[PDB]
Parts: structure tokens; sequence; C-alpha cells
């Protein structure tokens, strides 16, 4: 048995990219990414993809109508598929039980319940999305408790460990691909039909295989082992600031171990995106339920560490405008999560924009692709009309500001034009680097008349 | 400025190792290491000395050349260029910041040692690990006893080996970092101390930095080492309530490049003299500067560590039928780490303290730590009512429990067919190193009851 | 069809004594041995004076002894002999290790199965009747199946007990309910019908009950844990009584006529004692926290906290009314078990009022009609007690040139004391401290003679 067509449920920033590289390595593969959403899909559609992912533009063109497809039809792409992908969103639940902290299942069990409605015959059913342990033992159940003569679906665990903005280069070329499902003979055999899919373009070597609830653990593992080495870095960081220390130099000396390795130990305002702290959150979730106390305030310290970084950077500003900012212009440079993405959600410009805003200063945010509607949104709930201007350049954000706030790490914001902006920013300008992009150009700066702060730099 | 003569004091595991490293790969450089202890100075003279391996053959190749070491700290300090200080530096167990912050007594002492003995011009480095700013204490001694001519040139040079592989690690480090002014005597001094590392090691593995990254970086290293142990600790609690297997998440973690597969080696819990004491350090640091959210994120790698001694210590009091008054209990492995007879802070001390609270009989072995240690040990007897020293079959014999408390390699080699039928029944194994995983199968079949850290 | 003809108790204490005395009076055909490793112990049994004072025991035994009941050392042979073998020894809190102060110690029970096991041949059935944490019996089983011998058959039942000290033999031959754990297994209800048979001789039927093991030992916590609970309860009333001017006694009766309530266990007092009560509520929390349930924990911690408040108010409530000072003041202690009708002093409320006064330095004389006084003196020791504790022969020494008079326990006798004569004899303004009721109905009279008398729950 060899799978020759895919259907995936979720048509973002996982359920797209990974489809379309998967039918770009495997030509006799029909893949059908389907959404509620009508119009993501018909942005998928397009010349403007939805996302903004570098490299996802030429995949998806280069298959689309041939053996990729994005439709709204989720029924009939359940039922052609040999193999059907969960890839839906897992936010942390907003109320009820464990708001705050526990994921939110309701999209994860409508698609099962959608599956067994529109399911014959054999079907492997494959959970992309990040969901708490055992979460697959519970689309196990509604599939037992509906089944049909004829009617034999396989559930699967692939979690997706792409990084957003490098999500091509990502899938191409994986660590690792991961795999769980039963210790039986039709679990095994659906396992061996899905690597022979990524075996298509990953090395076996690279194939990892496991139980489902191993599995799942992995993932917020290594979310959580990731997370941690950024606010291991931030709280450096503020030591750093403390002591005369800079933390770009003992990242360095650190990285340099080769048993500590040299990647995400670059400091910063905070970490941003929608997966490190909700999937953090999911794992703390759970240690509670097992009764692991000592396990969850282990954990729970990379998100407070990260709270209190953000927390920091928004009072060094305030507290370097001479502790009022009302009314005082201030620009944001950068809005995205991270360089080369247009996505927000969670991103640390939010809540710097949002603790500035509480003080009533007057935001002037410019980011080159994030779209100017989803700022105003994500900074509601008016407080916006009042406060808030999207600019269409980083020169008129700055334009009359007294403090220029480099919340995401554009490279285009090194090569600023700083003498420019000195000569109209109101006196004393300041510049707060949240990413530590300016390094090198700070005695140019202060030549120019500029007070630059950064974190993990004593001031 | 060139150094040519270097005085080192301090011929501890730091010490004499890093300078007969120097001295050997520095010819023309006179290398002298001076000690207060005579009996650890003749060592070095003799053919014992006071053990890393390719170590005897780098001090005999160049020892009356250029290595020489004298007790005669007072010459070797008047006509050294370069002094290093590597004195240990005890926890303080006293006082305020009573056992975490740094004992600097030894550093002083080595302070106001060289600024009596030294006339002229020379560049004094902290090899020790010591707190953040402490090279500061160190300059304000010298500033506040200068005379004519004396220039001390103050820099931070932290060491990074691993106790097994001194000579690997000193021949070829990942990184030499040296810290220094960002002054123009400080860059004079930095670059003087590069040209003597780069005999051997490349200048792209050479950091330098400002004096206090210097200093962080050490601790800050030894708290991110002890971090991973801690999280895939942590990690292990979890696979045990879930049904995973650490060793499978483990694998899976450490493939992703970014995570790196180092140190995610679950454990009873880390040992050696400097992992807790350093993030201590660390800590104690952050609260005295007023940063308490820094302060309780670095706690929590010491808080981990201890909760998965004290869960593995209650797993084997709860499956022993929550008592082990009068019981014989065999503890293999007392060292901190295997193919050493190191204890300091090593799992076996608190697991066995854990043990001995409860009124168990510890039969300990050991084919590496010397007999005398352990009693030291588990003391301030209580030991004498409780703790024989065994060969570890006899440590078996008529014991409910085999604990495995340091991954030996001779551990795996066992007749477990025989330790069995001269066991009380029902037999317990709990092994805390994951060294019998694959024998699982074996063990159970053997009648014997089997339980490891992150299964089950 | 199996008959149980020979019984062997370990454990010849307040419970081994007792039940298997009532055992051998009750069915003359069985064969009841006794034992011990307290040797001082085993031979008062075999003397004219018994080693614990129960009301009516003595009669019991010497009825039967050397009849039926025997009491010896020789533990092994009469586990040889015999077809039940009864596990009594003491399970005192940890005060040592993990769970100090909390958890049960079980050194003495694992001693048995393990003596037990090693004199075994053939069929016999192993009961508890030590009052163990859930689970513990099951751990009896897993030491019986790893130590098998060619032809033993050892049945594992629990068998809690419910006698309350000073009305024992009464509790024995009527008990309100018989209590037995066993197998579900066909064996396992031959094991609890053999048990049975021998209670039917005098208890009726109807009054015996049957579960599993693990619901019987749970069952016996959570009787204690109940009964402990109306104690503190009307407890607490008694200090809102003080401070509100109503009477507990009073109170309690209004609240007793309400039938779902019941009469039973409404008496305030300065606290309760006894060996099981405080350590059987604190292994029922110790549970708790194992089985992550930490608010059954905090609320059954309460009787415990209620029950140390009590005390500590009765102390500070002398010290307060002898002018905020009782250095150097004679006291005189009236009642030092921990109940009427024994001269066990255990947990007895007693030892800590005279800890409180011996820790203000007050010199203390105490009378108790029972308690021998080596056991007083072991009690108050850890010297400060020779320095500050008299033992007295009668009540009237104790009041010899006193401040102050305390009773502990409900004696008879103390309504009886001639108080008049007391009052000559004391140190001026003299002072009574009921924390039993004792007095209630001579508050006047005491009064006209001139002392200030104090009670529990009267203002
Ligand atoms: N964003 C990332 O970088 C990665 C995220 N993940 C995980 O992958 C999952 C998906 O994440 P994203 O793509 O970022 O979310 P998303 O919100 O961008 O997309 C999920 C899509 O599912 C659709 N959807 C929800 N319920 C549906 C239903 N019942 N039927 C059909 N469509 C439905 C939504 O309309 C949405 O377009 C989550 O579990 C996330 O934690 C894992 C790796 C990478
Ligand atoms: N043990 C390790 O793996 C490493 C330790 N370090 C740091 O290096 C330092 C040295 O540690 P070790 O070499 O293990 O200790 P050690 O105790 O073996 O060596 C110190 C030596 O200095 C001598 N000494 C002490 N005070 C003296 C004084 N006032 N004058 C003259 N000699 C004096 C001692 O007698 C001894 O010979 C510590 O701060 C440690 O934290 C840094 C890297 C690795
Ligand atoms: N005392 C009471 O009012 C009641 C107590 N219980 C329970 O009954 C049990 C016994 O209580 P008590 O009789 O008051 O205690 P106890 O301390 O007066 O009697 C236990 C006896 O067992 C002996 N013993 C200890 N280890 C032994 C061993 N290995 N072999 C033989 N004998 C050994 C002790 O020396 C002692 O004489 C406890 O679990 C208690 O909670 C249950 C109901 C009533
Ligand atoms: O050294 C670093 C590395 C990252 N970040 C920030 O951390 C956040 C997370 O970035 P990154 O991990 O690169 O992007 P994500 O898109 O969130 O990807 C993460 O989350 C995905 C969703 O689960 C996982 O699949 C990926 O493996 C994991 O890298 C962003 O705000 C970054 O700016 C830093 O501040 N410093
Ligand atoms: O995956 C792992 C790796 C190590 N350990 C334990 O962690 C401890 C540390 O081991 P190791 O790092 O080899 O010991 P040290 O000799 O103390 O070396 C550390 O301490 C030195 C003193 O600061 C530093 O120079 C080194 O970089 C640092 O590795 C030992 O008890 C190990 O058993 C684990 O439990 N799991
Ligand atoms: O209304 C009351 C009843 C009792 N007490 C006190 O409470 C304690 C316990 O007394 P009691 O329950 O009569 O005696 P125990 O010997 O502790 O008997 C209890 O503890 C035994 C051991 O578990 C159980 O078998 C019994 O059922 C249970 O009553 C004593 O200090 C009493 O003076 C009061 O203060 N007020």
């Amino acid at each position: 048995f060899e799978i020759k067509k895919i259907c995936c449920i979720g048509a973002g920033y996982v359920g797209g990219p990974t489809c379309s590289v998967i039918a770009h390595m495997c030509p006799e593969i029909r893949v059908t990414v389907v959404d509620v959403n009508e119009s993501r899909i018909n942005a998928w559609n397009s010349p403007t993809l939805p996302i903004y992912e570098p490299g996802l533009k030429e995949v998806v063109e280069s298959c689309r109508g041939k053996n990729l497809f994005f439709s709204t039809n989720i029924d009939d792409a359940i039922k052609e598929a040999d193999l059907v992908f969960i890839s839906v969103n897992t936010p942390t639940k907003t109320y009820g039980m464990g708001k705050g902290r526990a994921a939110d299942l309701k999209y994860i069990e409508a698609c099962a319940r959608r599956i067994v409605q529109n399911s014959n015959g054999y079907k492997i059913v494959t959970e992309k999305s990040t969901v708490p342990v055992r979460a697959a033992e519970s689309i196990r159940r509604i599939f037992d408790a509906n089944t049909k003569p004829n009617l034999n679906l396989q559930v699967l665990s692939n979690p997706e460990f792409l990084a957003e903005g490098t999500a091509i280069k990502d899938l191409k070329n994986p660590d690792r691909v991961l795999i769980g499902g039963d210790e039986t003979p039709e679990g095994q055999r659906a396992v061996q039909a899905l690597c022979a899919v990524y075996e298509h373009w990953v090395p076996r070597e690279k194939i990892l295989t496991t139980n489902t609830w191993s599995s799942e653990l992995s993932k917020l593992a290594a979310n959580a082992f990731l997370a941690q080495r950024i606010s291991s870095i931030n709280s450096i960081s503020a030591l750093c600031e403390a002591t005369g220390a800079d933390v770009e130099e003992v990242a360095t000396a650190i990285g340099m171990d080769q048993r500590i390795g040299n990647k995400f130990l670059k400091a910063s305002v905070g970490f941003g995106g929608s997966c490190f702290q909700k999937d953090v959150l999911n794992l703390v979730y759970l240690c509670e339920a097992l009764n692991l106390p000592e396990v969850a305030r282990y954990w729970q310290q990379v998100i407070d560490m990260n709270d209190y970084q953000r927390r920091r950077f928004a009072s060094r500003i305030i507290d370097s405008l001479f502790n009022t900012v009302t009314d005082k212009k201030i620009a944001i440079l950068g809005f995205a999560f991270k360089k080369d993405t247009g996505d927000t959600r969670e991103s640390s410009s939010i809540y710097i924009s949002k603790y500035l805003m509480d003080e009533g200063a007057h935001l002037h945010i410019y980011d080159p692709k994030v779209p100017r509607e989803q700022i105003v949104v994500d900074l509601s709930h008016d407080q916006v009309s009042r406060l808030v201007t999207i600019s269409k350049d980083p020169y008129e954000a700055c334009d009359g500001a007294h403090a220029v706030v480099i919340c995401t790490e554009w490279d285009m914001f090194k090569e600023l034009d700083y003498e420019r902006i000195h000569k109209k920013m109101l006196k004393p300008a300041f510049i707060f680097d949240g990413r530590r992009v300016l390094d090198g150009l700070h005695n140019e700066l202060q030549t120019i008349g500029f007070q630059i702060e950064t974190i993990g730099k004593k001031v």
C-alpha cells in the first residue's frame, strides 16, 4: 500500500507550506489543502499568498493546478484521500477551565468528527498540529466509537518542526522527521506508508519512528528547550546591564562550547510567535494534571523570564523618557515576531506597543511585511484611533519622534540613515535597540547625538 | 610586551595541567608553578604526580628545562612577567551568603602576596572561578598598595577543562577566553597573554572580551550546561508519568541542531565540584544586584536537581514497601561520574544520606573511590552504625535493593543471575544512570524488579 | 467448611491483649497465643499485675489464661502452630526520614510479615489488625508471593479494630460492626468466611461487614477522622461560646438532638489525645498528597490544627489568668491520662499543657490515679523535669501551696475533692482551670469559696 492522495485540513502556516513541499517533491501524489476560511483559500489560489514565507510562492506556483490544490470543499477532499493531515490551530484556551494555560482542542475535535463522518475504507489520519500528550488517543477513541463496516482509520502523530521565515529550507532539508504510531501491525504499516512519503526527499536515517505519546512529548519538549535558551540568554542580558558585561560577548564565549552550541543565543526584547509560549504553557498545564508541581514550576520560569524581559524593556523606554511618555511620538520599527515573516502572533512588538499605549504615547509603526490591518487588530480591544499611526516608511515614523524602538531584526533597520533621522527627532533623541542590530554603530550614533540603549549592554 | 617568565599560584587541577601544557607547547617560556603545600610540590617533581591521561608524559617532557615546581612563592612572583591566580575558591560556610557565595580569602591572600613581592610591570591573570566583578577587588588592592614603577595589569582567563580529559581539552580547546580592561594598558596585557596561547591555539579560537564578560562567561557556561541536565531530568519525570522513554525523547530533541545532542543524558542528578557551586554563585550575585527574577530563574536549575535526587530516593523507599529501616541496600557507585574516583557533590552522597536518615544499612562499593573519602563525605558516628564499605557481589549479599548511582562500565557485565539468588525477595534494582538499558528483559526474567530514570 | 482452631497474635499491646482475651473468652475451643518481642510486657501479662489498665480486662484474662489464652515471647513457635495470625503491632507516625511527622512508620509491620513467612508452612490466614495506610496489605501479599515455599498458602486479610481504650472489653464484646477485607478470589472469600465464623460465636452476622482489603483500610482511617472532627468541631464552638457568652454544653445539647448529627462525641475538651486520632488523620493527609488531592489534605489537616489551637489556647489562658507569668509558680495538674479509665498517656493533652507550662518555668505537681509515675517522667523528659516536675501521691499534696489547679482528665474523683480544704492551703488568688467540664454544677460553690474558676466553653 502506497499513499497517492493526501488531504490536509488547515491551510495556515503549517498546512500550506508542508503540503506545497510534499507536492513539489512527490509529483505522483495529489495533495489537497482545505480550510473553512474561504478568503485564505482564495488567496492561496492567487498571485498573492495569504502568508509571507521566502520561496513559498515559487514552490506553490510550480505545483498548483497540477498536483497541489487549495479548496474549501473539506468533505470531498477527505473521502478521496488516503492520508489526512490535521494541521489546524491549537491556541491556548482563553476561557473556562485552564484559561491562559491549557491547549484549546476544539478545532482538532471538529476535524476528527468530520473525518469519521466522511470516511469509508482505509485512511491514515495524521495529527501534525502540536497537541497535549495523549491527544492522539482521543482521536482513536472517537474513531473506535464511530466505526462502520470496512472502515479502517489509523491515527499517527507527525509533529512539525519548521520555523517560520525559513519554512521552505526547513521542509526541504529537515533536521529530522518524527512519526508516532501504535506498536501493532496496522500501526507500523501505517507508519511505514507515511515514511515512504517523506523518503522521496528525506534520508531514512533522518526519519524517527516512535509511539504516539513519545512523539507528542518530544515536540513540546523541543519547543520548551528552544524557548529556554532564549530566556536563559535574556536573563544573562539583565545581569549584563547590571555588571558592565556584554551579552553578545557572553553568548559568543558560551556558544563556542560545543556541548552548548551557538544557536539560539541572541538576546532580545522577548520571544514571540504563535507556539513558544502556548507550548511551554501546555507543558506546564500537563505537569499539574500528572502531579508534577516541581516540573511545572521549572518550565514556568521560561515564560516568567520572557514576560520580565518585555516589561523591563518597556520600563527602560519610559524611564529614559523622563518617566512620562504621554503624548510623545515614538517610532516602533518592526512589528513581525521575527524577520522574514508577516506573522505577528504573540510578537514582542504587540506587548511593547501596548505598554507604551497604556502610558499615552503616540505610536508610529513601520514594518516592511506586516499588513496595515493586522497591526490595528493586534492593538485593538478606541485607544488605537487616538494613539496609533501605521507608517508607510521608517522615516515618517521617526519624523518628530522622541524615541526609535527597534523590535524586529529586519536587515533594513541596520542600514537606515540615522543623521537624517536625528535631524528631525525631538531632543534629546533616543534609540532603544531591542534586537542588538545596531552593534558596531554605537559610536557613530553617539557622535550624531543619539542616546542609544540596547539589551545586554550597560548604559 | 613579550611574556618570557610565567609564575602560577596554585598547583591544583587547574594550576599544573594548564602550566605543564603551556611549558610543553612554549619551549622558550620559563614556567614556574608554586604552591603553599610542599608535599604537593614534591609530588609534582616525583615519579607519582599528585592523575590525568597524558599528563605524566607532558610533565616529564619539559620539567627542569622550562618547567619548574617550587615552594618558593616570592621569587617566582618577583621575576615573573605573568602571574596566574589558580587557587581554590570554596563556598562560604558561614556568614552572609552562607553556602552559596564564594569565599575570596584565598584570592585576596594571593593579591596581597603578589603586590608585596612585585616591582615594575607584571600581568596578573585570574584563572580561578570567581564572582563577576572580582577583578575590581584585585585592582583595588593593587591600587591601594602602589609603589613607584609598580604596574600590575589584571586580566581574567577562566578555565573550561573537564576532569578526566584535561590534556585533550588543553592541547585542543574549544576556545581560550581572555578578558581585560578596554583600555590601552588592558589591551597590551591581553595581546601578551594571547601570544602565549598562540603557540598552539589558532587565533580563531582565542576570544578576547572585557573583564566582566570573561568572568560572567565562565559562570554562565556552567549554568547552561547544568540547565540542560536539569531540563532533561525534568523531562525524565514526565516520561515516567506518560509512558514515554527519556532516551527516545532525548534523541528526538537533540537532533534539532539548534539544540545539539550533548548533555542530554538523564541521570539521578549532576555532581561535580562546580555546577552547583557556580549556579549558586550566580544566584547569590543576582540577589545582590537586585535582580530577583534572574535569581529565581537560575535557582530552578538547582531545585530541579535536588528534586531529581529526592524523588529517586522516594522511589526506592516507596517501592520497598514504604520502609527501609534495618534493610541492607547496596550502593554500586559513589563517584560523581564514571572512570574517576572524585566524589564532590556526587549524587550517591545525597542518595546515601537520604537512606541513612531512614535507618537503612548501606553497603557501598566503588572501584576507584578510596574508602576513607566515602566515610568523610557521609559524616558531620551514625556512619559506623549504618555504612559498611564493600567488591560489588558482597555489597549485594542479602540485600533488598541494588542502587546504581554512577555509570561504571563494570556494572553492565555483572552476574545478576548469581546476585539474585543471594538477595532477599522481592529483589529490586534501581538504575539512576540508564546503564542497564537493553538488559531489562533479562532482569525481569531473573525475577529481579527493575526501575530506572525515565521509563515505565 | 474450614475451621480456625489456633490463633496467634503478634503484638501484646492495647489491641492484641484485649482482642485475643475476648476471643479466648467467647470461643473456648480455640487456642489463642499472644506474643511480643517485649519480654517485660509479656511477663506482666503472665502476672497478677497486667501491663495495661482496661476496666474488666483482669477478670477476662484470669478466667482464660492457661486455659486457652496464652502469652509468650516464643514468637516463632506460635506462628507455626497457628491457623490465623493477627498482626497487631504499632504503626506510629514517622519521627524521621521522608514523611516525618505525617506518614505512618511501617517498620514493625514488615518485620512481622517477614518473620511469619520465614516461620510458616502449609495453610494459614494472616490478618492485619494494625491501622495501616491504604494498600499496605498489598505489600504483605507481595512479600509472601516473593518468598514462596513448596506448600505455602498464606491468605491476607484486613480486619481493622474499633475498640476505644477505657471501654475496650464492652466494645469487643458488643461491637457496632466488625470489618473484614479480603480478595475476591475464591480462596479470598473462603478466608474471609473462616474469620467470620470466629466472630460469629458472639457477634451477630448482620454486624459483620465484608469488603476488599483497600476499602477496609480506608474505612478505618476515615472513621477516626470523622470522630476526631466532631471533637474539633465542638472545640471550635467552645471558643465561640467564650467570645459570645453562650454555653458550649447547652449548645452541644441543641446540636445533638438533631438525629442526623447525633449526640455522641460532642464533649468539648482541652483537646483530643490518644495514640491514634492524630497519627491517623495525618496518615490520611499524607495519603492525599501522594494521590494529588491537596484540597482533601488541607481539609483534614484542619482537624489537627484546631486540636493544636485548643490546647495552646488553654495553656495561654492559664498563663494570662495568672497575671501573665507562671515562672516559679506551683501549679497542680490533675489528670495525666489521655482520657479516663486508662493508664495510657499516648498523645495526652496533659503532656502538651504541662510542656507549655514547663516552658514558662512553672513548677508542676502532677496527680493521676492510674498513670504510673515512671511514665509521667518519660513523657515530660528530653533535666528540665528534675527542676520543674513533681509527681504527687494524692491530689491535696499537688494542690498544697499551688496558685492554680488544672484539670486535664475527666476522672470522676475530681468532682469529689474537698475544695474548701484545697482553697485554704493554696496561694492567693486561687484559680481552677477545668479543661474537661467536670466541675459544672459546682461553679457557684467554688466561687463563694473564693476560687476563680475558668472552664472550656464558658465566658
Ligand atoms: N506556525 C508554525 O510555525 C508552526 C505551528 N505548528 C502547529 O501547527 C498547527 C497549525 O498552526 P498554524 O498553521 O500556524 O495555524 P493557523 O491559524 O495559521 O492555521 C490553521 C488553519 O486551520 C483552519 N481550521 C481550523 N479549524 C478548522 C476546521 N475544523 N476545518 C478546517 N479548517 C480549520 C483555520 O481556519 C486556519 O486557517 C498548530 O498546532 C501549531 O501549534 C507546528 C509547527 C510550526
Ligand atoms: N576543578 C575544575 O574542574 C575546575 C575548576 N576551576 C576553578 O579553578 C579554581 C581552582 O580549583 P582547583 O584547582 O580544583 O583547586 P585545588 O584546591 O586543587 O587547587 C588550589 C591550589 O592552590 C593552593 N593555594 C590556595 N590558596 C593559596 C595561597 N594563598 N597561596 C598559595 N597557594 C594557595 C592550594 O593549596 C592548592 O594547591 C577554582 O576557583 C575552581 O572553581 C575552573 C575550571 C575547572
Ligand atoms: N490502642 C488503641 O486504642 C487502638 C489501636 N489500633 C491499632 O492497633 C495497633 C497496635 O496498637 P497498640 O496495641 O496500642 O500498640 P502498642 O505499642 O501498645 O503494642 C504493639 C506491641 O507490638 C510489639 N511489637 C513491635 N514490633 C514487633 C514485632 N516485630 N514482633 C512482635 N511484636 C512486636 C511492641 O513491642 C508492642 O508491645 C496500631 O496499628 C494501632 O493504631 C486500632 C484500634 C485501637
Ligand atoms: O536566538 C534567538 C532565537 C529566536 N528568538 C526569537 O524567538 C522567537 C521564535 O523564533 P523561531 O524559533 O525562529 O521561530 P518560530 O516560527 O516560532 O519557530 C519555532 O516554533 C515552531 C512552532 O512549533 C517550531 O516548529 C520551530 O522549530 C521553532 O523554532 C522569535 O520571536 C525570535 O525572534 C530570539 O529572540 N533569539
Ligand atoms: O548528559 C549528562 C552529562 C553530564 N551529567 C553529569 O553532570 C556532571 C558534570 O559532568 P562533567 O561536566 O563531565 O564534570 P566536570 O568535570 O565538573 O566539568 C564541568 O565543570 C568544569 C568546572 O567548572 C567545567 O570547566 C566543565 O566545562 C564542565 O563540564 C557529572 O556528575 C555527570 O555525571 C549528566 O547527568 N548528564
Ligand atoms: O466527645 C469527646 C470524645 C472524646 N474526646 C477525647 O478524644 C480522645 C479520643 O477518645 P476516644 O475516641 O474515646 O478513645 P480512643 O482510645 O482514642 O478510641 C479511638 O481510637 C481508636 C483507635 O483507632 C478507635 O478504635 C476508636 O474507635 C476511637 O474512638 C480522648 O483524649 C478523649 O478524652 C473528647 O475530648 N470529647
